[PDB]
């Protein structure tokens, strides 16, 4: 049901007019149109339309649902067109680069995040997925500029992490009136309302700011309860996500079972603009000085746990871990993560942090390339692809249209990048590895060591052509301190780290950061693999498709009948305690609610030393309990995780 | 319960420190403090504390409730202190002017509007009562700047009229996405929320923006229903007031029983930036061109009437009447009135109109100064006072602190002023005049002719000292066209208009506008007179005090017993059809729901020719009906009123 020739599809898209208004509304950029026109034979005959049959039913309908460009409501783009469009939007005149990217993407080696897919090659090429915004000032002027900026950003694809540690709390003094501040909640209500008013493009995905607060803020109790479904209404903000920016001290006081003290940022200035010991000194001293309100640490902590149990939020991100181990630490103190708890980047009133995202398809590097029929992992092809994806993301920074001036300032200075992964559960299943196997633990480490090593290497080459990023001098990277070093650990050593460190000190890197494995919520669905790096949630997922790797095996052992199909609906994806299934299969197809949360934390802990930034660590508790969750928070904290917890998923 | 000496009270107020914070929080300005200090004997011995006993019980507790400055929650200011503070805040070093104002105010000749009383002589002297704001642009950037500006203004005393005729309506096209606009309502929800978040000072008076829209706007149906108490929720905005900016054509089409056509301002640009014939031409032409959605005029009109019947809003202000008859017409087309439908001033993205307000106490100019015992009205003393009040308001413009740059731009250019009145019902009762008497009709005209004539004269003297306002050249006033001229009417001629016109053409005036009789909601209560220019709402008002002029008479005819007191509770203030009361008394103490709305419109109509601006014409219907209200709208329209209707008060 679609024009076949690609330049012919680019012609329609570009010449498009809105009949209802007589307005010429071209959907390809001038730039990209011209490239397509000046290289139409090369480009048209490079496309292979067979690759459209690489997409599952439920994967393609995601592409058609909201990805492939429409003309007057009918789908205009074939999946191959969307890719070729993307490849050109990223690469411009670099037809060779463009052609390479096309192939790897078409063949499902990797893909870019949804904004890139939406907007690459179009006149408003907003290709970035996340924005980290600083509250400009503790003033009415400051609040409404920030409000204005969130709106302007929300106008285009991508979510906002916004931190608000500097907004004075309920009842704080205001010079100029006998009026008293109402604190965070009423203000949060303003933001919530703005998030409901500005569509993201023109859309079906409602609100989406995540709000970052440090637990010493005086308004914290209400703040954490923002997503509750009863209390009052005007005390809630149901389209935002509260996230805790937790300092170590808070966890120490919980552990010690001691006191915790709540300040308005105005009775206690500077808490968020320092960390580690210095923070502890400054905090202890204010606390001695009578400046705040002391209560029992565990009273807060018990409340945070209710919130998580009921709403799966607030998220938990360790402030010190993030700041101690960032290559951006030379820039100043990092005040928040992003919407999905994976970006860890510096922000200020005048610099709003951005990231571009792509994910590598881990299954595509499996081969039974030995001889007989035993699979291996081509860590070489993986390193190769990761180098390509690095190059792409870096170009995107320059061909990107920024929604606001503070985002362009930020990115052009530090050029952070974000690579991640999907299909890790698939990769384990295909290689016949239980998620909790010593093998899967080894494969995790290995995969992540290779993506990091490649991305850093490819970035080093880039710095060689185009100079290091503006703020590379004085960074930990400039001092030969890469991520794992900052975790006081030797790398696993599958790649030659000395040589790389050697070159990086000599030449710089192009990006301040490179890795931030993300949720892959929709892009995993497109390529038909399991989200990012989490185990399967069920084997049935749900219009009810059975795990292909399971199903395959179930027929090979010929134990698949109606008794099997119904048991899967019945036990919703669990194959454990089921009469006629080999232990091998059971260990292999454990659902996520059947893997120890301790193993999850560990494999997170392990891969974490090859992660510039952080990752979207969801926790899954089957039969949740105050103490059971308590130990999971503290275990991760102690591992030195940055994102201790994204969502608490329950039931 | 208060320090007696005034400089001693100014000392405390000025030296004040917030114990809870250690912050020095002075409540007198440096300026004013110094003046008080350098003239302490003159100032201390000028005060007469007997005049504190000029205030009714219920009047004083208004002063104490929220007017007299507090120190740590205890009242610090005596009523005389508040006045002397005001007089100084307005006059600075002009101790002579200051001393005069003190006397007239203390003696209850006139008073300034609540912001002036709150803030005069204090460090943040925001003395203005109303702000007329232009929506900056049909963009996200424009919406949120305007939002920001409303917030900044709401921070200090004074209400906002904001017009939004240029915001594209539901379903309008947006370049850059396949998204479609959601129009006014969601946007209105943003404003509503901001109005709930920013206290006015630090306060008990909740929201308060009035929104001005022209009835051809495509989103009008919902817009008018903003204050309803059922429908949905997210379709309402319950802390704002919808006001209609109605062009004559709309009323013509209703009358004719014809068609009416709704445009998005983007399918039909320029409708709000013209008026009279030119508008009609432009509107007729768009309407021929298919650009909008036609429906039956009376379908809208019937809806507007439901809204008014249920919610008393939307207000009605005639766009053409306002624009045809403004001395500001040289500035460009006027797009809105203010919160209380009395200011009619020009505004633009870069110029937000302001007004300063004072009201004259009409009863204070009654004397039985003849000989025997027959009262007259001292139109001479009234003209004298009105000259003083003009001078005051004009100083306020210069000693005022502006909440935003667009307000200071506006006022320094055009210097509009707003005088009004209170106790007109009292004046009628004291002079033994039924509100509908040929005498009261004559007195109305006379009073208003004298305030206007004085204010214009006093302004002319001012222009002589300090130059005309910047934009006087090309104004109707510069061409010898004063208000009544623009109504094609000879003045009543109690004052010598030729000489004045003569001087004005020669020398200019200091103010673009001078008269805008306002609601006097709280200041009438302070001086203990009936609101502005409306008849009494009852004779009992309500903790249940009886009309003093009635009560007086009831004892003189000795017909006052318990039978009387209860009948008044029973019939809630009506003395009509009551067995033992003289016709004279009945005609005199008609409640407002007993005066023909036709007489009200007329006396409005009459005084309207001496009103630069407009006035807050509330309508009162006892047994309301579609057609009964219909005739009241059209009657006023035809009279050429500007504010056809403020609130529709019912029951
Ligand atoms: N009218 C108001 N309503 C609600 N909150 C307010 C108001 N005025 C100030 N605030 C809050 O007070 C804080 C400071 O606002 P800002 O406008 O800077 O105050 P300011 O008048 O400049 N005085 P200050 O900042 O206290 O020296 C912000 O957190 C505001 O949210
Ligand atoms: N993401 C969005 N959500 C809701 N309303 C929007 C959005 N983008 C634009 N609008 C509305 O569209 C109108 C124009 O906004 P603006 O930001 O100027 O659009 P633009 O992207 O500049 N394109 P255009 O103005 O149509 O040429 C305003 O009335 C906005 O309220
Ligand atoms: N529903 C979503 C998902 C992601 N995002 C943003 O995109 C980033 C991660 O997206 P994701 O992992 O779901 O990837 P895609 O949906 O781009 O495939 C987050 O940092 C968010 O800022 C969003 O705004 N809304
Ligand atoms: N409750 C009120 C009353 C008036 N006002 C503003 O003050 C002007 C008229 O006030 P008013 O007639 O009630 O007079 P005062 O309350 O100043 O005595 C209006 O134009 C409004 O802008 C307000 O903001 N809130
Ligand atoms: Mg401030
Ligand atoms: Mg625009």
């Amino acid at each position: 049901q679609t024009t076949k020739q690609f330049s012919k599809v680019v012609e329609d898209l570009y010449r498009y007019v809105n009949a209802a208004t007589g307005k010429p509304a071209p959907m390809i950029s001038d730039d990209v149109y011209n490239i397509v026109m000046e290289n139409k034979d090369k480009l048209n005959s490079a496309i292979v339309y067979d690759r459209d049959f690489q997409y599952s039913y439920f994967g393609f309908k995601t592409l058609e649902r909201s990805y492939l460009l429409r003309i007057n409501g009918q789908v205009a783009e074939r999946p191959q067109h969307l890719i070729m469009r993307v490849a050109l939007g990223i690469h411009g005149r670099d037809i060779e680069a463009a052609l390479e990217t096309y192939n790897l993407m078409s063949l499902k080696y990797f893909t870019h995040a949804s904004p890139t897919l939406f907007n690459a090659g179009t006149p408003k090429p907003q290709m970035s997925s996340c924005f980290l915004v600083a509250m400009k000032e503790d003033s009415i002027e400051g609040i409404y500029d920030t409000l204005k900026e969130c709106a302007l950003i929300s106008k285009t694809a991508g979510g906002i992490g916004l931190h608000i540690h500097n907004i004075r709390s309920t009842g704080s003094y205001i010079a100029g009136t006998n009026g008293t501040s109402n604190g965070l909640i009423p203000m949060i209500r303003v933001f919530n309302n703005t998030a409901r008013y500005v569509d993201q493009g023109g859309n079906k995905r409602p609100g989406a700011f995540a709000l970052y607060l440090e637990p010493w803020h005086a308004d914290i109790f209400d703040f954490i309860d923002i997503r509750k479904n009863h209390g009052k209404e005007e005390i809630r903000a149901r389209d935002l996500f509260p996230a805790l920016w937790i300092p170590d001290l808070f966890m120490k006081r919980v552990e010690e079972n001691g006191t915790w003290t709540l300040f308005s940022p105005t009775s206690a200035p500077g808490l968020s603009d320092c960390y580690g010991d210095e923070f502890e000194a400054l905090y202890t001293r204010y606390e001695k000085e009578g400046r705040g309100k002391t209560i029992k640490a565990q009273k807060l902590w018990y409340s945070i746990l209710e919130a998580q149990t009921e709403t799966g939020t607030p998220f938990v991100v360790y402030k010190d871990a993030c700041n101690r181990k960032s290559n951006q630490k030379n820039l100043g103190v990092i005040k928040s993560s992003n919407l999905c708890c994976e970006i860890v980047e510096y922000s200020a009133p005048d610099e709003t942090a951005v990231c571009n995202l792509a994910s590598v398809a881990l299954p595509a590097f499996i081969e039974t390339s030995e001889d007989g029929k035993t699979s291996t992992y081509n860590f070489k092809k993986l390193h190769e692809i990761a180098k390509v994806v690095t190059r792409n993301l870096n170009r995107v920074i320059d061909r990107n249209y920024y929604p606001v001036e503070e985002a362009r300032k930020s990115n052009m200075r530090h050029r952070p990048i974000a690579l991640g992964v999907q299909g890790l559960a698939d990769t384990f299943m295909l290689l016949r590895l239980p998620f909790d196997s010593e093998e899967a633990r080894l494969l995790n480490i290995q995969i992540f060591e290779t993506i990091y090593h490649a991305s850093m290497e490819a970035s080093c080459e880039l710095a060689q052509k185009d100079g290091p990023y503006e703020t590379f001098q004085g960074s930990p990277a400039s001092q030969g301190i890469l991520q794992f070093d900052m975790w006081d650990q030797k790398p696993y050593g599958m790649w030659d780290w000395d040589t790389l460190r050697k070159d990086i000190m000599k030449h710089g890197v192009r990006n301040s950061l490179t890795m931030a494995p993300m949720p892959t919520a929709s892009t995993s669905q497109i390529l038909g693999y399991n989200e990012c790096f989490e185990p399967v949630t069920s084997n049935m997922y749900s219009f009810q498709v059975v795990n292909p790797y399971l199903l395959r095996d179930l027929v090979d052992l010929g134990i698949w009948d109606e008794g099997m199909k119904q048991y899967l609906i019945t036990q919703n994806g669990s194959i454990q305690g089921l009469p006629n299934v080999p232990q091998e299969l059971k260990d292999l197809y454990k659902t996520v609610w059947e893997i120890s949360q301790k193993t999850i934390i560990n494999m997170a802990a392990d891969r974490s030393v090859y992660i510039d930034q952080s990752h979207s660590l969801n926790l899954f508790l089957r039969a949740p309990t105050m103490g059971k969750l308590t130990s999971m928070h503290f275990y991760g904290w102690k591992k030195g995780l940055k994102t201790g917890m994204y969502y608490l998923r329950t039931q």
